[PDB]
RNA sequence: GGAUUGAAACGCCAUGCUCAGGCUGGCGAGUGCGCGCCACUCAUCAAG
């Protein structure tokens, strides 16, 4: 169920989703460490929708991005 | 139920491969070559 399908990105790619109960699966990018560069976090909707970025790093696939609350990202 | 640099977003309108042009003119299968040389139907059996 969901309030409306979600989409990736754009409403045009609708996305199927599915609850995971269990460990996650197995990363084509298991065990490398590869450099995105600068990406974008989130809007801060409160700050008149001030974008903020992170450095994405992607070791073994997984990416860590800072909590968008976080008083150190935000303006 | 506020926000997936999102929410909205046609490649679309239309356009003869056509007009046409012998595969033709002509060329003996032909000259010739015994099925032939031989060979008993035959040795018997009343008519009732």
């Amino acid at each position: 169920q969901s309030f409306q399908q979600p989409c990736l990105g754009c409403r045009e790619f609708p996305a199927s989703f599915e609850l995971l109960e269990g460990d996650v699966p197995l990363s084509c990018y298991a065990g490398e460490k590869r450099d995105l560069g600068y990406m974008l976090l989130d809007i801060d909707f409160e700050r008149d929708m001030t974008p903020l970025f992170f450095k994405a790093v992607m070791e073994d696939g997984v990416i860590t991005p800072p909590s968008r609350t976080s008083p150190e990202v935000r303006a």
